[PDB]
DNA sequence: TGCACGTACGCAGTTCGCG
DNA sequence: CGCGAACTGCG
């Protein structure tokens, strides 16, 4: 099993490392013979000889061509001839690509930025995470104390703690009468017992939680502090803490630093990420938080140490558990993409499409194209299209609803239209189809590039929906149900990325005709589900919509919507179908986009409201789920009108919990980039400037405090609250919180 | 190491600025 | 003192 690439220099040249476990065994595998290249498309065959003349430096010596060779392959599946540029190594290649370029006989140069070690894995085909090895896993997490102005790395780790199959223990230089800790003696022979210890377990796979910013980071940046030869790697190297543009990671030479965090981020959407949120989250069980104010006190008393040393404990113990779910389900999109797990468990999903692509187009000799410059990214960032119909819906309440839905639709639409760039007005086909109101065509006389690989995913992810239901453990449904929607979001993500402004295989065109599909699609199969078959339908968004016959029971109602799936879908083409996605007794429809109905078993769903919606307080999530039963379920309005003047009573008299009161926003830029300044923000550049960094993607977590004025002054964040000292804002949450997510629910006066 | 900068659009709703 | 911009996050 390939378990990750990079290179070293010997001599000059490059040398390719490959990592791997096979037959339980690590073992590292040397390629002296890999040539760094990439490709140029000259006007003329002869200018061959001036782009050999090209020179560059780098670091004193000078960098040359080392060899050229005229091939031929295919643009967009159109056969082209370039020149092969070979180099001595890769560091060649940035020095004097651009000087390449410019030279007025080189019309471009193409696949001249793709790193050398993922070249390799693409061009020997090798996939990484394949085969039957089983991957040994030590999960780890440290304890660090940081007070109101210290700086990074100043403080002493007070504890690592770790956990694998065998347990988890506890290390620390302070004397905890418990079993599982390990008393030592200095910070410095806590960090070299930790080394000891995972060099003797010799783990593949090192977990941690955000460890890539914090534990990893924190404790190599100690190493370096107290000169300790962390040597981590199975090299005989150190843990190496990488510039990765805004954020960095930890790379650890022979292991795999698998950093938890970036992985939950694009898996589960959680108000907060903390570990003890996602832990109940995932395992439905709570888990008790020590915060860094404890820390200190026990730290500082000497007493309560062990409610420390037990959190740090769980946290290792958390971390493997949690890490021991969701690394299968990684190491299956490493192989999917063909990159190793490090690279795929940090990548954006753009970025994991856009190397599968670049790995499928050097299997069939495609030219790569190239990323866009900053000027064609600003124009495609300025560029837009229609996008999915949205109808306003029937306002009341509405009886047997039936919710009708498209099968992966945009997919469906790419596949069963051939919708790629290579297929794009394509000259010299037989056969097209015509996208509607756009009027774009495409070829349909052999698979498109994209089309041909989005089948396998589909497939992939009824085969989870198969196991879904056969799953009797209620765990693993939700691992499950957490996998398909990492496949549905990976599928859907190769439409979004023909309108991503930095791909490479950047297609308007495409992105726009599958919209437009997708809109006649549902807006004749509404007309026809009218028209035909005397249904009304009440809500209608991208790919599915709620539907009724009004005055018919519950049954009439139910099997006329099955025979017209069965009429439509022997009218639709290719992969397109309707399914029945489910039946409610009631519900309504406030505005587009949200909406809540009931089912036979009386479980109230809702969509796009404000109990799933980050940014609203506990309190208001839960009276407007309160009010939504009295509605949906007992249907008295006035008894809802009592449990809101009943909420807004309890928070005037201060009987509320500060807990149900925090409100959770994410920053999504640099603070210093923000035009406006709203509370969260507002709050977020204060830790600025206390010394807490917040970068993009960081939730604060605040509670609006009794004041007059703009809501980010009297904003404090929910770690500094003291509920004897601070008194919050009732007005502000029974008027800005609870009551206007109730009252939208006008159907009666209020 | 020299890659990543984070898949798309349509839209409800809040804070804030300022007239 | 109503509204437009800035912003977040839903589906
Ligand atoms: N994150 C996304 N990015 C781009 N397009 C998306 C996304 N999510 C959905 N779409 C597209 O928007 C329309 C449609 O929404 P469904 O949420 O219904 O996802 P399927 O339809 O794919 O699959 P199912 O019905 O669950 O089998 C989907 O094609
Ligand atoms: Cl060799
Ligand atoms: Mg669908």
């Amino acid at each position: 099993m390939i378990l990750d690439t990079d290179y070293i220099t010997e001599d000059g040249k490059p040398v390719i490392r490959i990592f791997k476990k096979e037959n339980g065994e690590f073992k590292i595998e040397y390629d002296r013979t890999f040539e760094p290249y990439f490709y140029a498309l000259l006007k003329d065959d002869s200018a061959i000889e001036e782009v050999k003349k090209i020179t560059a430096e780098r670091h004193g010596t000078v960098v040359t061509v080392k060899r050229v060779e005229k091939v031929q392959k295919k643009f967009l599946g159109r056969p082209v001839e370039v020149w092969k540029l070979y180099f001595t190594h890769p560091q060649d290649v940035p020095a004097i690509r651009d000087r390449i370029r410019a030279h007025p006989a080189v019309v471009d140069i193409y696949e001249y930025d793709i790193p050398f070690a993922k070249r390799y894995l693409i061009d020997k085909g090798l996939i990484p995470m394949e085969g039957d090895e089983e991957l040994t896993m030590l999960a780890f997490a440290i304890a660090t104390l940081y007070h109101e102005g210290e700086e990074f790395a100043e403080g002493p780790i007070l504890m690592i703690s770790y956990a694998d199959e065998e347990g988890a223990r506890v290390i620390t230089w302070k004397n905890v009468d418990l079993p599982y800790v390990d008393v030592v003696s200095t910070e410095r022979e806590m960090i070299k017992r930790f080394l000891r210890v995972v060099k003797e377990k010799d783990p593949d796979v090192l977990i941690t939680y955000n460890g890539d910013n914090f534990d990893f980071a924190y404790l190599k940046k100690r190493c370096e502090k107290l000169g300790i030869n962390f040597a981590l790697g199975r090299d005989g190297s150190e843990p190496k803490i990488q510039r990765m543009g805004d954020r960095f990671a930890v790379e650890v030479k022979g292991r795999i630093h698998f950093d938890l965090y970036p992985v939950i981020r694009r898996t589960i959407n959680l108000p907060t990420y903390t570990l003890e949120a996602v832990y109940e989250a995932v395992f439905g069980k709570p888990k008790e938080k020590v915060y860094a104010e404890e820390i200190a006190q026990a730290w500082e008393t000497g007493e309560g140490l062990e409610r420390v040393a037990r959190y740090s404990m769980e946290d290792a113990k958390v971390t493997y558990e949690l890490g021991k779910e969701f690394l299968p389900m990684e190491a299956q999109l490493s192989r999917l993409v063909g990159q190793p797990l490090w690279d795929v468990s940090r990548s954006s999903t753009g970025n994991l499409v856009e190397w599968y692509l670049l790995r499928k187009a050097y299997e069939r000799n495609e030219l790569a194209p190239n990323k866009p410059d900053e000027r064609e990214y600003e124009r495609r960032l300025r560029e837009s299209y229609a996008g999915g119909y949205v109808k306003e819906p029937e306002k009341g309440l509405w009886e047997n609803i039936v919710y009708l839905d498209f099968r992966s639709l945009y997919p469906s639409i790419i596949i069963t239209h051939n919708v790629s760039p290579d297929t794009l007005n394509r000259e010299g086909c037989k056969e097209y189809d015509v996208a509607p109101q756009v009027g774009h065509r495409f070829c349909k006389d052999f698979p498109g590039f994209i089309p041909s690989l989005l089948g396998d995913l589909l497939e992939e992810r009824q085969k989870i929906k198969r196991k879904m239901k056969a799953t009797v453990d209620p765990l693993e449904k939700k691992l499950l149900d957490y996998r398909q929607r990492r496949i549905k979001i990976l599928a859907s993500s190769y439409y979004g990325y023909y309108g991503y402004a930095r791909a490479r295989w950047y297609c308007k065109e495409c992105a726009e005709s599958v919209t437009a599909w997708g809109r006649q699609y549902i807006e004749t199969t509404i007309r026809e589900i009218e028209e035909k078959f005397g249904f009304k339908v009440l809500y209608a968004d991208t790919d599915g919509f709620f539907a009724t016959i009004p005055g018919a029971d519950a049954e009439t109602v139910k099997k006329k919507a099955k025979e017209f799936l069965d009429y439509i879908n022997a009218k639709l083409p290719g992969l397109l179908e309707l399914e029945y996605e489910g039946f409610y007794k009631r519900g309504f429809f406030v505005t587009k986009k949200k909406y809540a109905v009931i089912d036979e078993e009386d479980k109230i769903t809702t969509g796009g409201l404000e109990i799933v919606r980050r940014g609203w307080s506990e309190i208001a999530k839960e009276t407007q789920a309160r009010v939504l039963e009295a509605l949906l379920k007992d249907g008295d309005v006035e008894k809802a009108v009592r449990i809101v003047k009943e909420v807004t009573e309890k928070l005037s008299k201060y009987e509320v919990p500060p807990e149900k009161l925090v409100i959770h926003e994410q920053i999504t830029r640099d603070l210093r980039d923000y035009k406006a300044t709203g509370p969260h923000v507002a709050v977020a550049k204060r830790l600025a400037a206390r010394g807490v960094k917040i970068r993009p993607g960081t939730v604060i977590s605040y509670i609006v405090l009794k004041g007059s004025g703009r809501i980010g002054d009297r904003a404090i964040s929910f770690d500094e609250f003291d509920p004897a000292k601070h008194k919050y804002d009732a007005e502000y949450y029974i008027e800005n919180q609870v009551l206007p997510p109730v009252e939208r629910i006008l159907r009666a006066c209020g």
